[PDB]
């Protein structure tokens, strides 16, 4: 029962977030008229995505995905890392930022940050400001006073109808889950590349996430009125939490991020994907299991992106020992005492 | 005695059969797709609705092909207290649509289109020489064109016209599709986002058309997702549709009193079958003889109190006396107790 008291100060009330997206939402259209006014590379932005925009755990923090469709493109996998990419034309203003015959990420985030700056710069209703460029993000982050701090984060993204690369073939293994019809349709669907060399881009899958967590369950009554309830997703915001609290008191743990949560509990639903392991009434066993699975992905160091196999997220390139070892001494401290961080 | 199981066998499609009569019946619906796009032609921006799909449950002869028309302008009425009739009409003087062509006053006419509609079609397979197909004459109950191709193997395909509308769909299906604790609440919403179609058939209703719902719905029966597929478990829910399809139609092949009763009767049924056992379980594979029975004692049910609502709008019974008499309801009780009593020998 005490994982449920946690998670009763953890779920976001509609009251106060009512308040931020009605904040959040109209600043975002306005920046998108800007995008589309005058002479702006950036023409044909629209934006990607109410709840969907928040981070699930982090309340006032927001994400939001500014998609400019391509249908032109070449991509070229950039040195076998099956996530990072070489965009090229076949054969016209996204030129402005084309290096030689590559579109130049960095050329096109410099430019679609300064039309943010000028904006949020030509705001003076809401007090708003942006960050300073973060060395691990590609987005363009603003803050907003409600007085109420809220960040939203901006992403500059390219939007692809074409087939998925192929590094991502034996991605998504939600057969024996969620089911191969759906499997197909969410391949159908388009995929995107954010910025993160210089004229590198990555592959960005958070439509199809997002779908994943609101669609997790083996029987399509989960977690609705005429069906079941899950501890799905409060294991997720419980280790997800976790992982955070951890972040604030350590600086050791700067290479984790929230994403490797939410990869390596997309493989425990795979694993466990009958309805029936995530009873609400076995919740402390299914957050234990999460730790468990989460603590063999670190002593192994073997964390495959969900939708690209041969990328590993906890690879030793990638993240160092020391870094992994001091997170597995946190993760099973909090396991044996009872969770003294949530206090 | 596993008779159940014998008939499913000679009754599922020989996929090598059927692809044949499927590269043929395509190419001939492109054939009409491309007349049909063609200058001085009110039906310029027609398309298909939807290979596999397109030939009929339990009927590997006909085939069957909507051409829908967005029509983004137009007004519903509700035919008096039907629900699945309608007149249409436009919201505003129609200026830069050639449908006001088939115009009878304020009201889109359906026989009038359906007329010039069935013009175009009979021209252009009179000019096709090299399959011989021909245009079955006008029936009263279909507002289908009907295409009678010899392969030499004998196949018809229906030609059905429809009007598409992605506007809200009608009150009259509000408290329809009641798959709330089956399919979901979410797959619910999402089918209603979908548009609803109006067919033809005063000579100026249309009624409602929800055959991509209903396609929808048998290829996705399942409470579980894996359902029927390679990595689920199989269930016997479109097993018995299919037994129940063929049913009928094979008691409507040595009756004419059963002229009244048609296969969507039995698709109402069973999706009111599957409402009522939601389960998977409770259409396993080896219960096929108890789910295939408490499917004939259902729809033996809707005969006795002459009710079978119409499973998108409910206050639209199938049932209805003045749709279908006492006596046809009697005599299609009376022949379907004999073959469940029997081993039902109409299968022989
Ligand atoms: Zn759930
Ligand atoms: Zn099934």
């Amino acid at each position: 029962d005490k994982l449920k008291k946690v998670l009763d100060k953890l779920r976001l009330d509609p009251k106060d977030i009512s308040e931020a997206a009605e904040t959040v939402n109209k600043v975002v259209e306005r920046l998108l008229r800007r995008m589309q006014k005058r002479e702006s590379e950036f023409k044909g932005v629209e934006q990607l995505f109410i709840y969907e925009k928040v981070k699930i755990s982090a309340p006032n923090e927001f994400d939001v995905m500014f998609k400019l469709e391509v249908p032109r493109i070449e991509l070229q996998e950039y040195y076998e890392t099956g996530a990072f990419y070489l965009v090229k034309f076949k054969r016209n203003p996204l030129s402005h930022f084309l290096e030689g015959e590559v579109l130049s990420a960095t050329k096109m985030l410099s430019k679609f940050r300064k039309i943010i700056k000028e904006e949020v710069k030509e705001i003076k209703d809401i007090d708003v400001s942006v960050e300073k460029e973060k060395p691990g993000s590609p987005a363009v982050t603003l803050l907003i006073r409600n007085p109420e701090e809220i960040s939203v984060d901006i992403i500059l993204a390219l939007e692809s109808k074409g087939s998925w690369p192929i590094s991502t073939k034996e991605g998504l293994p939600i057969q024996g889950w969620l089911g191969t019809k759906v499997r197909t349709n969410l391949r159908r669907e388009p995929f995107y590349l954010v910025p993160k060399q210089g004229e590198t881009w990555r592959l960005s899958f958070s439509h199809t996430e997002k779908y994943i967590l609101n669609n997790h369950g083996i029987e399509k009554t989960c977690c609705e009125s005429s069906g079941a309830k899950c501890c799905r997703m409060e294991c997720l915001m419980l280790m997800k939490y976790l992982l955070e609290q951890l972040k604030k008191e350590f600086q050791e743990l700067d290479a984790f991020c929230s994403y490797h949560v939410k990869t390596a509990i997309f493989h425990m639903w795979t694993q466990d994907p009958q309805d029936s392991q995530w009873d609400p009434r076995n919740l402390s066993s299914c957050f234990d299991k999460l730790l468990a699975f989460f603590l063999e992905c670190l002593r192994t160091e073997k964390l495959d992106h969900y939708f690209i196999p041969k990328f590993n997220l906890f690879s030793q390139e990638l993240i160092d020992r020391k870094s992994k070892e001091f997170l597995s001494k946190k993760i099973e401290y909090e396991r044996n005492n009872g969770f003294p961080i949530f206090d």
